[PDB]
């Protein structure tokens, strides 16, 4: 019961730049798995184990391992992220491997305390996964020995949304499954604040979005709340039916709900500017800003291009039959996103 694909008048055509193969990617599984950038390369993954270096210019390989083989597949999950001459990949079986930049060697493994189903955050030395047991680890980036480990929230009733910490000025920020928004020091993991922002096929992300000095955090009520960095009070709050994933770009927060509806509120007071429901219960990727365009996948494997002015849509383009699910990301000008079956798209216009 998904809504038709609309009737668009393209203002432009995009463009694929290349496109590359990553093994078989998720199939039928849920994943938070997406491709990263850094520094003229991007780097992918399939839930498999296979993992990729490519020029981002032209979508060549520069290097290719296969985690499977080691020594079964690895079921690689949370991440990918890019730091320090570091990828960092979480897996379901409760391994965090950090790979070498330059050649993809597995600089160290470690045993997190849980699945690793949410992307690694790095700040001030350290790597940090929020595990599906409920716990916050603080891994150091040199040898991935544990600093510490912090008690959050619940072990997960859930394996669909994602909770990734946010880091800011040596702290780490932390949502979760519970209805509660944490402040740690990142030096020993000590509890500055908590706040409570509320009183399963759950599809939220509860990763918070910090932006000059504001906490943003979604909940399981579908409700979007504001929080001060330095204190944890509650700035405003907004009803919303039920949010699923939201990014914030300078005074603006672009947001798709359960039902996949895009939103989009002011940082002032969480006032709605505008709505855009044509693409109701089509399954969207979260969205990303990319040269002045909002742009979402869907499960049918199309990509929407929005005008975030006023929620109209400027483009739409069948990309890929095997469907989307994970992040888009911006890489070196062009906008990367990978289909379920693994293939990445590196498109522009």
């Amino acid at each position: 019961k998904m809504s038709p694909l609309p009737t668009v008048e393209n203002q432009f055509t995009p463009s694929t730049s290349w496109s590359t193969s990553v093994g078989d990617g998720i199939g039928e599984f849920y994943s938070n798995l997406h491709p990263a950038f850094a520094d003229g390369v991007v780097y992918a993954a399939d839930r498999k184990g296979t993992v990729k270096a490519l020029n981002a210019d032209d979508g060549k390989e520069v290097w290719s391992v296969n985690l499977a083989e080691k020594d079964t597949p690895a079921l690689l999950s949370g991440g990918v992220t890019v730091s320090g001459g570091h990828v960092y990949i979480g897996s379901e079986k409760a391994q965090l491997y950090a790979l070498n930049t330059s050649d993809g060697t597995v600089a160290w493994q470690t045993r997190v305390a849980g699945e690793a189903l949410s992307r690694p955050v790095v700040s001030d030395g350290m790597v940090l996964v929020h595990t599906s047991n409920g716990q916050l680890q603080a891994l150091n980036e040199t040898d991935g020995a544990v600093k510490w480990t912090v008690n959050l929230d619940m072990p997960a009733l859930s394996l669909r949304g994602e909770s990734a910490p946010a880091t800011a000025y040596g702290a780490a920020i932390v949502g979760g499954d519970n209805g509660r928004v944490s402040a740690v020091l990142m030096q020993q993991g000590q509890m500055i604040w908590q706040q409570r922002i509320s009183t399963r096929l759950n599809d939220v992300d509860t990763t918070p979005i910090i932006v000059n000095g504001v906490v943003y955090a979604l909940a399981y009520n579908g409700n979007l709340t504001a929080l001060d960095l330095r204190s944890g009070q509650i700035m405003w709050k907004r009803e919303l039916g039920s949010v699923n994933d939201f990014i914030v770009d300078g005074n603006r927060i672009y947001l798709v709900d359960q039902n996949d509806r895009l939103l989009a509120l002011t940082t002032d007071g969480g006032v709605t500017l505008w709505t855009q429901s044509d693409l109701l219960h089509r399954l969207l990727t979260a969205p990303v800003l990319y040269n002045g365009n909002l742009v979402v996948g869907d499960s049918e494997g199309y990509m929407h291009w929005v005008n975030p002015e006023d929620g109209h849509f400027v483009a739409q383009q069948k990309v890929d039959s095997s469907g989307f699910l994970t992040d888009p990301v911006v890489a070196d000008g062009r906008l990367l996103i990978q289909a379920k079956d693994g293939t990445l798209y590196a498109i522009t216009r």
